């Protein structure tokens, strides 16, 4: 024999250390956000809406295919990301109609909450539940396994156009710099998150013994008067299901601060269970004056002492305390390069090969392998790390035999593995939502 590489090593300790928890959940309720992603390039698209090529422009909102295509053009020259609503209800149905019907368009199940059904319906001897906007060609979609009541059906989907260019890509006189893509939609349900109500109601008949929400951060953009309606609307229903039942609340994509300290106040406080990435950490530290709130932007990788901190003081400001009736004792925390999964003591089990779970599925569901294809991943985590940048903490390096390390800081355990990040992956939208949904799997509730 030869040397195995460090990530051979770290996949066979995995395979090793994880195993489902001793007590396993039967039935798991999934809301409320969900659409279907439609990618394409989007210059074929263009083309195939019979359009010749006009002159880049920007527009704020698109009304029409004018609109789109100059905005389209703009971002194309560019080689620049950028997302846009369009307005015109009919004409985005024929578009849209038009980008699935295309020959080659790929077509994905999208959506915080629909993505964590998906994964956890991989199981079948789990029970899912999912509510949200699913019309025909979501539904089609989605795993057989995943109940969706019949009140939660609807005649159209959302769909989420998701217009491609490749570097160096022409089109008469346009050229790209640099591969991006240019989003559009006309997403009014998961907007308004206009499911809830349905949602809320299938629960008493379910009984669930999980629950798991999402698409709060959509309302981003919405009455602030709507968005307290809404959060009012989840913490009652929360208060209505029987307790000792776990609710993990998926937090992504939030740029404002007034909903995000709404979400803080209100929704933490009624949920077991958190589950975020880098971004929106650093943002909630930022709003209240966390650790590393100095901090403007991550350079590079997230310094793990500087995240433990924010997770640390997240859990003693806002988790589970003798006086403060808050049930937040989980926050399962997901970067590119390492996961770590913090827990208040005492309230759950399985934490090591949870983390190591979440972790293994960024590989496998990046790659598209059922294992991991030890040839494909790469082991880019920190060798070695403090563990609290602030307090004084435990100098750690990193071992490719015993990944998952385990520290322990007033009442808090943290549990921190490297990922095995695939090195040429097909598509990695919605990773964060296959790592929570496995992380809650292979968690137990004490």
């Amino acid at each position: 024999k030869l040397a195995l590489s460090p990530e051979s090593r770290l996949a066979a300790a995995w395979d090793a250390l994880i195993a489902q928890p001793a007590r396993r959940w039967r039935r798991v309720a999934v809301g409320v956000n969900a659409c279907v992603d439609v990618v394409i390039s989007g210059v074929k698209l263009l083309q195939a809406l019979g359009l010749s090529p006009g002159s880049g422009k920007d527009h704020a909102i698109l009304h029409s295919r004018s609109d789109l295509e100059e905005a389209f053009l703009y971002f194309m020259g560019k080689g620049a990301a950028a997302e846009r609503f369009f307005s015109d209800k009919e004409t985005f149905h024929d578009i849209a109609q038009a980008a699935s019907e295309f020959p080659g368009a790929q077509h994905y199940v999208g959506g915080n909450a629909a993505l964590i059904g998906q994964r956890f319906a991989a199981n079948t001897d789990l029970k899912v539940l999912l509510c949200g906007p699913i019309g025909p060609k979501l539904h089609e979609l989605l795993d057989d396994n995943v109940f969706v009541p019949p009140e939660s059906l609807q005649e159209e989907d959302e769909f989420h156009l998701i217009l491609e260019y490749l570097a160096g890509e022409e089109w008469g006189p346009f050229k790209a710099p640099h591969a991006n893509r240019f989003i559009f939609s006309h997403d009014l349900s998961n907007g308004a998150m206009n499911m809830l109500e349905v949602f809320v109601s299938s629960l008493e008949e379910f009984q669930p013994d999980l629950v798991v929400l999402s698409g709060l951060h959509m309302m981003e953009g919405q009455s602030k008067e709507l968005q307290r309606k809404r959060l009012l609307e989840v913490v009652t229903a929360i208060s209505d299901i029987p307790t000792g039942i776990p609710v993990h609340l998926e937090l992504a994509s939030m740029t404002n601060r007034e909903l995000m300290s709404s979400i803080v106040h209100q929704v933490f406080p009624a949920v077991a269970s958190l589950g975020l990435n880098e971004q929106e950490l650093l943002f909630l530290s930022q709003s209240a004056s966390g650790p590393h709130s100095s901090l403007s932007s991550w350079d590079g990788v997230p310094d793990v002492g500087m995240v433990s901190d924010i997770l640390f003081w997240i859990l003693k400001e806002h988790g589970r305390s003798e006086n403060r009736s808050s049930d937040l004792t989980r926050i399962h925390f997901h970067t590119l390069v390492y996961h770590i999964l913090a827990t208040v003591d005492g309230h759950w089990a399985n934490q090591l090969a949870a983390v190591a779970a979440g972790a293994r599925v960024a590989g496998t569901q990046a790659c598209a392998t059922e294992t991991i294809d030890t040839n494909r991943v790469s082991l880019r985590a920190p060798q070695e790390f403090t563990t609290s940048h602030l307090e004084s903490g435990s100098r750690i390096v990193l071992n490719p035999d015993k990944p998952v390390v385990e520290w322990h800081r007033e009442g808090i355990t943290f549990h921190f593995t490297p990922v095995l990040v695939c090195k040429d992956p097909v598509r990695t939208v919605g990773l964060g939502d296959a790592i929570s949904a496995e992380g809650l799997f292979y968690s137990e509730a004490r």
